[PDB]
């Protein structure tokens, strides 16, 4: 995409040398900001071929409020298995944050169904978050969150997302996180019966690793291609019914994949 | 400021008609990001004269973790009336949150003894935030949390901020917003003994109330005054022993006030 190759130009021209824990040097600039008409198609990277079917089953189990590794497992996808404990477990990360957040007094927060609700009944609400950032929680999790923070807006009639990314790797995390957030609005807006509207990504720390140059320069080389379209096959009674099924991405058309390795 | 002259510019141009609850219109965008070198000098605004002297007791009176209005009238800084019950009472509202975050098990986090701790001993990290977003007392606070998340950012020895503002009001908030953040900036700086970076402004719902369009037409027709210099003068043993005394702003040459009511 036109504005995720700009951003992968502007880290290699702009970013300074900082290094990672303990480990691989990084190019990073701090504080960037993109916008994705969700209209246009679906900004899912086509200067590097991007699968989806891991992105779609990771959405849905945040979604169920799961913690745990086996739902993954039962589809096969392994992305989370370098955090898991010896029993699947992730500590309370952003499922159990977006669907329970454990208050001082005993509760448990749905902020997604909150969320919905403020969509329907208030979508001029300026308050229209979820936050995965639970401080009191932070040292229980396998890692901390990196998307934590989002915010809804509807303005005449299209619902837009505003994500903020603490941490960025630019060229193996980031085309995974526009995409599952763009997912996230397109469901978002069916339940709600508004049309979509923008994705706006905005990052904090947001980086390339030095062992990704190679990589980094093949990928500038091409010229993007036509954005796909996410087509939604039905829509589910509620946002916790969906499956992996319901969703199909049309007309894609990818350059081959790129391989990133990382360091250990 | 250029960056806030243009901000307002896109407002106008570009804003949809949104209303505010219950009330007044608004001509709102949703996603906005600015940059202030703090090395270029403090970022006041001097197309309108602006008064730091409530910005500088209301930030001292959050390093605290004070929520009860009796300092501020101790000093007759009022700008927080409005929202207190009987007794001075805000609810837990950013002082509380920044200074002891409740957690489920009883313990109470200090984020801003952990934000220099991280600062001073592991600057490198991606994950130097402090939230006052705690979804399990927004219920009890007076109002939630507009500037609710901030990252710091160390590279090459000057320290960087990234704010999360979820709501804006371009024309009365935010002037005072980035000033207060930006003395935040060099407190921090001073304590960890690193240079000021940058200030990055990341707004959500960013917005002009429509009865203050004469006063945003009178201030576009005003250039520029060059920015200010803000000089410490004393470095207090930590981050909690600063006085209303050690700041002082050098060369600020603003234009006339401007006035702008607000609805009831
Ligand atoms: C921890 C490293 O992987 C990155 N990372 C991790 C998770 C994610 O959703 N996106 C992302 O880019 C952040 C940092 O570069
Ligand atoms: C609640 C209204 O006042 C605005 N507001 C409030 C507090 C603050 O720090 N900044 C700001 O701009 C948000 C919205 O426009």
């Amino acid at each position: 995409m036109k504005q995720y190759l700009e951003l992968m130009q502007k880290v290699l021209d702009e970013g300074t040398q900082k290094n990672d824990r303990t480990g691989t040097g990084t190019l990073s600039i701090f504080g960037h900001q993109m916008r994705f008409n969700l209209q246009d198609g679906f900004p899912l990277v086509t200067t590097k071929r991007c699968h989806l079917r891991s992105i779609i089953h990771e959405l849905l189990w945040f979604l169920q409020g799961d913690t745990n590794i086996a739902y993954l497992h039962e589809n096969n996808v392994t992305i989370w298995d370098e955090w898991a404990d010896e029993n699947g477990d992730l500590g309370p990360v952003y499922g159990k944050q977006w669907r329970a957040w454990p208050t001082p007094d005993g509760r448990h927060i749905d902020q997604i169904t909150t969320v919905l609700n403020q969509l329907k009944n208030d979508p001029d609400s300026r308050r229209i978050i979820v936050s995965a950032w639970n401080v009191g929680e932070l040292d229980k999790m396998a890692l901390a969150p990196c998307h934590a923070f989002f915010q809804f807006y509807v303005a005449d009639g299209k619902l837009s997302c505003q994500l903020y990314q603490r941490s960025c790797d630019v060229f193996l995390g980031l085309p995974f996180n526009i995409a599952s957030y763009a997912l996230l609005v397109h469901m978002m807006a069916q339940q709600c019966d508004l049309e979509v509207g923008d994705f706006v990504w905005t990052g904090g720390d947001t980086h390339l690793y030095s062992n990704h140059m190679d990589q980094t320069h093949l990928q500038l080389s091409r010229e993007p291609r036509p954005l796909p379209k996410l087509i939604i096959k039905r829509k589910p009674e509620s946002i916790f019914d969906y499956r992996f099924e319901d969703f199909e991405i049309e007309g894609y058309d990818p350059h081959p994949g790129i391989k990133a390795p990382v360091a250990i």
